């Protein structure tokens, strides 16, 4: 997993920056939802689902800028 295993090392560290962001109901609901997608990295074994995790994290952040 020399490709899978990196993508679970850039959703942990974009996980400190919503920590740092705020405090509160809104930002502590949206890093519960971070925890998931480390998750599926984990389980996730070598193909083209790889590109789909790296996208659905992308939505967090965006989030992240509303607030």
């Amino acid at each position: 997993g020399s490709r899978v295993k990196a993508l679970e090392e850039k959703v942990k560290a974009l996980e400190e920056k919503v920590k740092a962001l705020g405090g509160g109901g809104r930002i502590e609901e949206l890093k519960k939802k971070y925890e998931e997608l480390k998750k599926k990295i984990e389980e996730l074994g070598g193909g083209g689902e790889v590109k789909k995790v790296e996208e659905e994290v992308k939505k967090l952040e965006e989030e992240i800028k509303k607030l």
